[PDB]
Parts: C-alpha cells; sequence; structure tokens
C-alpha cells in the first residue's frame, strides 16, 4: 500500500540456497524454509 515498514523489520537468517533471497527474524522461520530447497537434513530414519 502506502505505508512503509520502521517499527519492525530486520531478519538475520538470510537462507544459504544460491539464487534464493528468503529472510526470516527467527531461527525456525528459516530452517522451515530451507525445506523447500533440497539440502542434508540433520533427520534420517526418524524426524519431528
Ligand atoms: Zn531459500
Amino acid at each position: 500500500g502506502s505505508s512503509g515498514s520502521s517499527g519492525t523489520g530486520e531478519k538475520p537468517f538470510a537462507c544459504t540456497w544460491p539464487g534464493c533471497g528468503w529472510r526470516f527474524s527467527r531461527s525456525d522461520e528459516l530452517s522451515r524454509h530451507r525445506r523447500s530447497h533440497s539440502g542434508v537434513k540433520p533427520s534420517g530414519p526418524s524426524s519431528g
């Protein structure tokens, strides 16, 4: 719209995948995203 962002607006967690440019203010928010891409997962026979 018109009103921009001044109060909040900071995401240190930036995706590692190449070309991608998704950032998150929280870690979990970034980890859950990484899923979208194909990469070695910390899980194997089981995961929560
Ligand atoms: Zn990404």
